[PDB]
């Protein structure tokens, strides 16, 4: 994955991150997750700025109900911050996700924890799944909570 030093983002400090601006004009869907009362916005622009106030997809061309939909968050490990308590989720955990102008019901399929060199998991398979990760998590040399669901439905945004 590139000089592997994108994910460079460093459990920062909250000062930058309360500090920290958003582009609402970089917003080109939502992601909602109740298992864990999570609501945020979702950017395109994958960013160490960005990902201070939302969640941002890993890839560029992702598309929402096609292929491995990949999204990265902060692991601060604490409750009610960016993806502090994605190893929360249980199988079968409804995961709601919004794109243009259409809302997608995913399934978490199931749980589990990969070295960061396994990109495997944030990859393409072939399907409509979503994968959700984080940028930094403990220590470079420690591994990381992954979340892998699977497209159960979709609708329009009302």
């Amino acid at each position: 994955g590139s000089h592997m030093d994108a994910s460079k983002i460093d459990q920062p400090d909250l000062a930058e991150v309360a500090n920290a601006s958003l582009d609402k004009k970089q917003v080109i869907g939502r992601i909602s997750i109740p298992s864990v009362s999570l609501e945020l916005p979702v950017l395109k622009s994958s960013t160490e700025k960005n990902l201070l106030s939302g969640a941002a997809t890993v890839k560029e061309n992702q598309v929402m109900g096609k292929g491995n939909y990949a999204l990265a968050g902060h692991n601060m490990s604490k409750k009610g911050v960016l993806f502090s308590d994605i190893a929360s989720l249980k199988k079968g955990d409804k995961i709601y996700l919004y794109d243009n102008e259409n809302e997608y019901e995913y399934a978490v399929t199931g749980v589990s924890e990969v070295t960061p060199d396994k990109w495997e998991v944030v990859e393409d398979h072939g399907k409509d799944e979503i994968t959700l990760i984080t940028c930094v998590s403990v220590k470079d040399n420690s591994k990381r909570y992954v979340v892998a669901g699977d497209l159960v439905g979709t609708k329009a945004k009302k």
